[PDB]
């Protein structure tokens, strides 16, 4: 098969070149939340004409066409993921800046009953944990 | 007789200017987390003799300080309130942009786990809940 962002692509009648299915394949395959630099390191790795430029503008595609979604955790770094298929959030080591998923049906039920009991209806939300190995 | 802000400038030493106190005044008196257009306005209205300038510059010295708490509820727009004393969190109205504190020990206590569970100890966090009326 071809990776999960190129399927995307397909389903979405966007042109796949050579370039964007690296890209693609680059982003599907990573789940450590790569910056757009790192994208680069990656893709360029695999198929040398891809400039950063390139990687850039992909990124940027794949973000407006929701394919992509993009968090900063705090250094003002942009870091990205595929939509996720399943909602989770981050903790993340404010040493090594890497990112750990968690889920927690407990606090998202938590959340949603806050907005209630406040009149709102929950949107959205951001859930950030910041932390520091024992 | 002063206000709360005006007294942590005193704690800590530093000459209250005139423009100084009505900034100090204003952010004291803030219940709406403010972003500095509008703590301009507050302090322009009291005293026309404050620049916006002079407020961006206040604010961001306050803020270096530790008197205030920066917020970026994901826009960008940068907003404003005293130093909490006690731990909570925001809702916000994605339409009115009005900002909602509150609490959940609940959730606290949960976050804590999470952390624990994957071998953290918790340094901070960010919960941003995102709402519409309903
Ligand atoms: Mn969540
Ligand atoms: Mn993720
Ligand atoms: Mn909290
Ligand atoms: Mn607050």
């Amino acid at each position: 098969m071809v990776s999960r962002i190129e399927q995307r692509l397909i389903d979405k009648g966007l042109k796949v070149t050579d370039q964007r299915r690296v890209i693609a394949q680059v982003l599907s395959d990573s789940a450590d939340h790569p910056d757009v630099e790192e994208v680069y390191r990656r893709a360029t790795a695999k198929d040398p004409r891809i400039s950063i430029a390139t990687v850039y503008r992909t990124v940027r595609l794949f973000e407006e066409e929701s394919i992509l979604e993009r968090h900063d955790f705090g250094d003002g770094r942009a870091r990205y993921e595929e939509a996720p298929s399943e909602h989770h959030d981050h903790l993340i080591d404010v040493n090594s800046a890497r990112v750990i998923e968690f889920t927690s049906p407990e606090i998202e039920a938590l959340q949603r009953e806050i907005a209630r009991k406040h009149g709102f209806r929950l949107v959205g939300h951001r859930l950030e944990l910041y932390g520091v190995p024992l």
